């Protein structure tokens, strides 16, 4: 709760939008994080003064353990650098986890495949897929109670085109006239409490679907979209945060490609 120290930075012009090519705030007043919308120095101050600890979770089973080295090494270069980080690697091959050199204040836990642990060890949880690599800054600008990430292939599409689950028989059902954005199942997070609420909710919904003999079109992702539609995220990350340059190239609208799929 302490006050920020004296800081010197350029003034923001009230009569000058920061980005004139994209939407930077949702209808429920949640910021949409694009390069240029934030001053990382101010945000780093706020979060360091709180001695914020960020948990980063990834599941690496079978052949996916092969992606851990690059994932962890690039995260060390771009993920929450300067802040306390705790990586949680869930895997069926504990011995196959690469020994990556970590910066100070950063640790890694290998869990073989304990929620109570999270509440006690980190302030925020970030959940992503392992077959990725960081290519640019991914920092505290994303931290908030609950956040979703705009899917790179649908940020410019009409909602009718969103690949939401369209069957009323599914708990993830979302009609053609509903929906704000199409979020990625591979990059979401927020406070431990909000994240556990989301996963707990999606777990129950998927069980209901299973019992009813139905499986959502895009599984976990379909349910995450239903959850975020009914519980608006406090921050929305732009496609900068999960991109696939091989399939989508590098649009002018993207000033940075921070987290990407591995070819
Ligand atoms: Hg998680
Ligand atoms: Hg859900
Ligand atoms: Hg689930
Ligand atoms: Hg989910």
């Amino acid at each position: 709760m302490v006050s920020l120290p004296r800081m010197v930075y350029p003034q923001s012009k009230v009569l000058t939008p920061c980005r004139k090519d994209v939407l930077v705030v949702t209808p429920w007043l949640a910021p949409i994080v694009w390069e240029g919308t934030f001053n990382i120095d101010i945000l780093n101050e706020q979060f360091r003064l709180q001695n914020t600890t960020i948990g980063l979770t990834v599941f690496a089973i079978k052949k996916y353990v092969a992606f851990l080295k690059l994932f962890l090494e690039t995260a060390e270069k771009h993920f929450m650098v300067g802040h306390r980080v705790h990586y949680y690697v869930f895997t069926d091959q504990p011995a196959a986890v690469p020994r990556v050199t970590l910066g100070t204040g950063r640790q890694l836990s290998v869990l073989e495949v304990c929620e109570r642990r999270f509440l006690s060890e980190v302030d925020y949880l970030v959940c992503v897929d392992v077959d990725m690599e960081f290519r640019d800054h991914v920092g505290v600008e994303i931290l908030t109670p609950l956040f979703g990430t705009l899917h790179p292939g649908f940020y410019g599409s009409s909602r009718e085109a969103f690949t939401y689950e369209r069957r009323p028989q599914s708990q993830a059902y979302i009609p053609k006239d509903e929906g704000d954005f199409y979020y990625l199942g591979g990059f979401f997070g927020g406070s431990v409490q909000e994240v556990q609420r989301l996963t707990r909710a999606c777990h129950q919904a998927m069980m209901v679907d299973q019992a009813n003999g139905i499986e959502a079109v895009w599984h976990d992702e379909s349910h995450l979209n239903k959850y975020l539609l009914r519980h608006k995220p406090t921050k929305v990350l732009s496609p900068e945060y999960l991109w696939d340059q091989q399939l989508l190239g590098w649009p002018a609208v993207l000033r940075k490609l921070r987290f990407t799929a591995v070819p």
